[PDB]
């Protein structure tokens, strides 16, 4: 059974050959799987900084100056979020998994600054694996954008690993929306951005200011086999590939094919 060897030698293969063609070709919907798929077997391989180091900088040549970076579902976030997810599902566990508007206002900033502190102090608790995952990130961004550039591994960490979490303790209305609302003021921090228009959030302005530097500390000390995909996608990843890793990947299939 060295389809299990053959198949990722293939995908492995150095340069990033048959990885572009099968993400600048695969299904749009199917993204969501090629990111399983990429990240699971170039860890095995010992070659992920390659293809993380791929994705990222071919994605901060877009952008547009690096507010919109990783910012919705291109394949290079999906990827990002599933490395943050795989990787860190156990600190994120066991750092969260302990769990009249003068009131209702007097408290929201009580836990808020309780549950932010255990974030912004617990980088001494923080997977090694993921230090590389961000350090990587960190010095793709620094190769184009060192306006702060830090920023952007603090944007990307909270909108898509803790705040996911925390508004919805599903990946681990009274409390439900007592958490969404935090993340309104966290996802504010990390953003280095003040509420405006939206007036209900205008007087946390100050506790979010207060506390922009104390996240960037953090954030600096953080950052330093299905197939079913290439034989159904076959003569579109060669007819790309067309500008002999090909030959490779149309004798191994021709040996192949795949029931459902």
């Amino acid at each position: 059974e060295r389809l299990v060897e053959l198949v990722t030698m293939m995908g492995d293969q150095g340069e990033l050959p048959i990885a572009m063609a099968l993400a600048n070709v695969v299904p749009c919907s199917q993204w969501d799987e090629l990111a399983r798929v990429l990240v699971t077997l170039f860890d095995s391989r010992h070659l992920l900084y390659q293809l993380l180091w791929n994705m990222f900088s071919k994605e901060v040549e877009l952008a547009d100056s690096m507010q919109t970076l990783f910012r919705g579902n291109s394949l290079a976030s999906k990827i990002m979020t599933f490395c943050f997810k795989v990787y860190g599902a156990t600190y994120l566990q066991k750092l969260l998994d302990p769990l009249s508007l003068e009131e209702n206002q007097r408290n929201l900033l009580q836990m808020t600054e309780k549950f932010f502190h255990a974030i912004i102090s617990s980088s001494s608790e923080f997977p090694p694996q993921l230090r590389s995952v961000c350090h990587c990130l960190y010095q793709v961004v620094s190769q184009r954008f060192p306006q702060n550039s830090i920023g952007a591994v603090g944007s990307a960490m909270f909108l898509r690993f803790i705040n996911p979490a925390i508004v919805s303790p599903y990946e681990a209305p009274i409390i439900e929306r007592g958490l969404k609302l935090m993340s309104k003021i966290l996802q504010s921090i990390a953003n280095h951005v003040l509420f405006t228009k939206e007036e209900h959030m205008r007087p946390f302005n100050d506790f979010v200011k207060s506390n922009f530097d104390a996240a960037r500390r953090f954030f600096l000390d953080i950052a330093s086999a299905l197939h079913r995909l290439l034989w159904n996608n076959q003569e579109k990843i060669g007819q790309y590939l067309s500008s002999r890793p090909f030959d490779k990947m149309a004798t191994l299939l021709a040996y192949l094919g795949p029931p459902e």
